[PDB]
């Protein structure tokens, strides 16, 4: 009934966001690191790389993507705003297979 359909279509969106954290992980990784780095940029460039017709990302999805991801490796990424205006990110070394397991014990924690 209505409750499944919330269910199914919540689980699959659980898988995509986590995909998707994945392909914006690649994509910090693929840029020279050490210098910063703002979410307008990096969120128009996660939409303009991961984006076509069949699998839809937006602007707001993007950076809440890579705001989560600098959530789940504090340790790596910063992130630092002025008087609460443009969130600039930062990181020196990225390391993908602690992200890949750090990403699967958050999922678990808020339930994917």
């Amino acid at each position: 009934g209505m409750a499944a359909l919330l269910s199914q279509r919540q689980k699959r969106y659980q898988q995509f966001l986590a995909m998707k954290m994945t392909q914006v992980f690649d994509i910090l990784f693929s840029l020279t690191r050490g210098q910063p780095y703002t979410e307008t940029y990096l969120s128009s460039l996660i939409v303009d790389s991961l984006q076509d017709s069949n699998n839809p990302i937006g602007t707001k999805e993007a950076s809440e993507i890579l705001a989560g991801l600098q959530g789940i490796l504090p340790m790596d990424i910063s992130v630092h705003q002025v008087d609460g205006g443009l969130k600039v990110y930062r990181w020196n070394s990225l390391d993908k297979n602690r992200f890949s397991k750090l990403l699967q014990i958050h999922k678990s924690k808020q339930q994917d």
